[PDB]
């Protein structure tokens, strides 16, 4: 959960620097 969290966020980085560059 605590080391998930991590690599969920970790994961969702790019997302952050997806939606708006690079669909």
């Amino acid at each position: 959960n605590n080391f998930v969290h991590d690599c969920v966020n970790i994961t969702i980085k790019q997302h952050t620097v997806t939606t708006t560059t690079k669909g």
